[PDB]
């Protein structure tokens, strides 16, 4: 029921590919093709307070900032001029990335599970009401690891608008109330290694902290 | 309100799928591992759901093992204490669209992961189901026979696939992995009828229908 705890009883996370354009130039082109989606399980999330889980098989785990958008009632099918109506708010989310992993994913043409699906490759914040973000295409995002800028981002940035991207995945695969969207990262994705310190935030928003771990089992 | 094993296709979170498990080498690499989202399941009643953008759906009849309690990495010696019970799914694949996500290094979401691409079979406890190596998998579409499978020619034991899952995707209760199928895969049209069972346990029958939405 309660969205400010939407990851303890929340069923699907939906993750899209590139959906920022870094120059003007890639507006001018990459909305020709459709966003790429691929899923998280449920234990994925990893809320603030739980630590971001380094997977024994990587040694090249990667944060990308992300911008998820929070589904308030079930969407099937839905027009993108009916995609915000569906939604409850946001949480500001990592889609941890074994980026070795799927590279090798990629090359054999396997399925992207090992690379972006393993247990709190989705460390998530508090959430925030929709009512405070009228326009979530407005926002300012950032990434700090060991106190150094990693990524910085507006969401003005975006390729596909957050209710196009809504309807395209509604189209694919039905969302349930609880479900998130993770609308794709800025530049500066990059590594962290075990004890890093992860500081994100929307500025005016949200504030989040995760400690990278190894896990003890 | 209630949460029932019996209905554990409405309140189960996760869905886990093989690829490859069945015997005609395939020993010396793990199992393939891919996703479903909840609202892949189709329970009897609901249509199987032709995605506008294949011409080759794709039936795949397989064994589901649901989880029964929540299970982070596993010994392989343990796993079936966390067994609830099983179901018969079908892993619809949308072959042609699976081709070209291999082809360019995508993820299988299209192919494999749309809405009621998981048909799913009433629930049967583990109880009755003493050994799921010792099981008759059947599927007949408009009545002719289509696949027929023994889980005894699995690859890999059903223990094994949930540590190994386990190890790298923590299951919650409800949720469920479905196993790999046998030979016999093949396409599906509008108004077919695929009726299928596990052989003295359980039986389905779903039409296949483009969505009236
Ligand atoms: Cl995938
Ligand atoms: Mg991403
Ligand atoms: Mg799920
Ligand atoms: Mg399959």
């Amino acid at each position: 029921r309660p969205l400010s705890r939407f990851w303890e009883w929340g069923k699907n996370i939906v993750c899209v590919g590139r959906n920022y354009a870094d120059h003007v130039r890639e507006m001018r082109s990459a909305v020709l093709s459709e966003p790429v989606l691929f899923l998280k399980p449920s234990t994925a999330y990893a809320p603030e307070g739980s630590p971001i889980l380094m997977p024994a098989y990587t040694r090249n785990l990667h944060h990308e900032l992300e911008l998820g958008v929070v589904m308030g009632k079930r969407c099937r099918a839905v027009p993108e001029a009916a995609a915000m109506d569906y939604v409850g708010g946001y949480a500001l989310c990592l889609d941890m990335t074994a980026r070795d992993v799927q590279d090798e994913c990629k090359k054999k043409g396997l399925p992207w599970t090992l690379a972006k699906s393993f247990t709190a490759s989705c460390p998530v914040s508090a959430f925030v009401p929709k009512e405070k973000i009228p326009d979530p295409h407005k926002l300012k995002l950032w990434l700090k690891v060991n106190g150094e800028l990693r990524q910085e981002g507006e969401t003005s940035s975006m390729i596909f608008s957050i209710p196009y991207i809504i309807s395209y995945v509604s189209k694919i695969i039905t969302l349930e109330e609880g479900d998130i969207i993770l609308t794709g990262t800025p530049k500066g994705v990059g590594p962290v290694k075990e004890n890093d310190e992860i500081e994100a935030g929307i500025h005016g928003l949200v504030s989040m902290t995760f400690k990278v771990e190894k896990p003890e089992y």
